[PDB]
């Protein structure tokens, strides 16, 4: 058991174990993922706002933040020290640096504390060796609990929701932009949805050959092979769904097309267990996708982590040996893309529990014509 | 004239000749709001991936970019130096600085530059005198030229259209977040629309009352009075509106507070000229507030400006003694707060253009029943 939303405490004590067995001291954290990750909360619009929280080797954190974001901090379980703006906070952080930690000593920086705040702050970073967080702090986000893991899967089933209620209505004289947002408006009429994991991408016709599109003025017709992905957040956590369609029946050559990357992403989806290299489930996509003639066209990874951000380890790539373990959480989302032609993507969020690989999102896989 | 769909090479003179004078000899951005300034566009998602512009005391801009972020850069009127993830960017921006920069001399950072970058060209930057960007370009961005505040107008123009349509509908029964997300919408769907400037917000009856209210389930319900308050971007610039109504004929105190703040908002926006200080601005909505005996009740600034961000200089505070010039562009926003009961404010954008003080938002002011 555990007082806050979830385990943060846990999360604490694991972390300090673990940067204090890599020789570090302690850990500063700026309002952002890692602050979450911590807390469970997250305070915006900080720009050049000193807000950070101070993880010593022992005990619990300290919060030095803005008078003006009191309420935020009402019931966080440790110090508080509130600074109005008719006071200097750099001097406040520099007492409580130089009674916590030693000098000369390994410190933890978060990577996202913006260097205008380092600066003013330079004083006392002088003072320490100053290390980058995402390598020790990384290793414990890649692994989930099972309440992460139930943020997931509650994030995916409210993707799934939006996606039968979406291909309900008429897309055929409608533009990507306007998709997108009907597809972003739906995600938010969705009981227990946050917000948007990030804003909704939607590829028709050839503009489908660019992984990378952003939704244009183009118009949706029959004939458009129409490439939706979309994600929410619940609880600060997020999923990520792709799904492809057909206006009118599909040209032969799509259908091809897209029964290769169906059997290549469920196939991919199976080889997912604990023990095996990120790149053998990535080679398991690929390999198929080359075995049909259309390799040279996958072009990107099989899968990305997700977290509490939308990219994240472990990463399904050709290079990876990192081996799977339980408790990460990932996208298996091959695709065959043609140049001027069409695009086809399919696109799961996938969780590893008890040793074998899980479907988070489990919307119509198969080829749906319009 | 100027080739770009704004005057960014008179900006990057300017901003060379301004921090020049102040003893600087060049300035390193990193993606964000200075970025859009100086180039009109802002790459996303570089999260420790160094992408910065380098800008000298003579000449143009510099790119040092990831190799992925090609076509975003295909048209820069300056040097792209792209690097691939088989490379060590840090070597291929040492190299530069050093060919560049005398050494020892002052240089201007971007606020926004993540520490992790930082960190990885701490030998580099070990080697300057670093300064913060924000006092020396926000001298220059709190002047509008005529394209930004077109960009301002148009963006207001979206979110007048918005309001009319958006009262239309009915609101009784449905929630805050259920409304908010129907204005976002409904911004989106406005040609021009970039994206909104911020998440709309609707604050309900007692809710009315916190200024800083985000959003809840709450219902709406005849009785209350309800504020919205949301934004849109045009090019990048944005706009900030607020309005306040009600369900049912108002109940006589209502109708009171109201009309203060009616008379409050547009008396400031007359005051609003070339040469006067932000304060007298300040005090005029507030002196009028106070006059009826609410001064302990309208518990913030007056307004503050708007540019790439939704909240810049100038700041129409108590304390500033800022003297107003043609092309600030700023909100006059005064309100009036009620804990437990509710809240009344009105948002208009304003522009001081020719030495008086334009409305770039126009939505009418009075008290709306529904």
């Amino acid at each position: 058991h555990h007082h806050g939303s979830m385990d943060y405490k846990r999360r604490i004590h694991k972390f300090q174990a673990h940067f204090g067995k890599k020789g570090f001291e302690g850990a500063l954290v700026a309002p952002g993922s890692n602050f979450y990750y911590l807390t469970g909360f997250n305070p915006l619009g900080t720009l050049e706002r000193l807000f950070v929280l101070i993880l010593p080797s022992e005990g619990l954190l300290t919060a030095i933040a803005p008078r003006l974001y009191e309420k935020e901090l009402e019931e966080f379980n440790g110090e508080v020290v509130l600074w109005s703006d008719s006071e200097n906070p750099y001097k406040i952080f520099a007492t409580k640096i130089k009674e916590t930690f030693k000098e000369g000593e390994k410190l933890l920086i978060d990577d996202t504390m913006p260097v205008g705040v380092f600066l003013k702050a330079k004083d006392i970073f002088d003072k320490y060796s100053l290390h980058p967080i995402s390598p020790v702090i990384s290793e414990l986000r890649e692994i989930k609990d099972k309440d992460e893991i139930k943020a997931h899967k509650k994030a995916a089933e409210i993707v799934d929701k939006v996606f039968y209620r979406f291909i309900e209505g008429k897309l055929e004289g409608k533009s990507e932009r306007e998709l997108a947002n009907r597809i972003e408006y739906m995600i938010k009429n969705e009981f227990g949805a946050d917000d948007v994991s990030f804003e909704p991408i939607v590829a028709s016709g050839p503009n489908g050959a660019n992984p990378h599109h952003r939704p244009s003025h183009r118009k949706i017709r029959k004939g458009d092979v129409v490439i939706f992905d979309y994600g929410a957040k619940y609880l600060g956590y997020c999923s990520d769904v792709t799904r492809t369609v057909v206006v009118g029946p599909p040209s032969e050559e799509v259908k091809k097309v897209y029964e290769i990357v169906k059997e290549a992403q469920e196939t991919a989806v199976q080889k997912v267990a604990e023990g095996i290299p990120a790149e053998v489930v990535d080679a398991t996509a690929r390999g198929i996708i080359s075995k049909y003639g259309y390799g040279e066209y996958f072009i990107h990874r099989t899968g990305h982590g997700l977290g509490i951000d939308v990219h994240e380890e472990p990463y399904i790539s050709p290079g990876n040996k990192k081996i799977l373990k339980d408790g990460m959480v990932f996208t298996i989302e091959p695709g065959i893309y043609l140049q001027g032609k069409f695009g086809v993507r399919i696109e799961d969020d996938v969780a590893l529990v008890d040793k074998k690989g899980i479907r988070l999102t489990n919307a119509d896989r198969e080829l749906i014509t319009l």
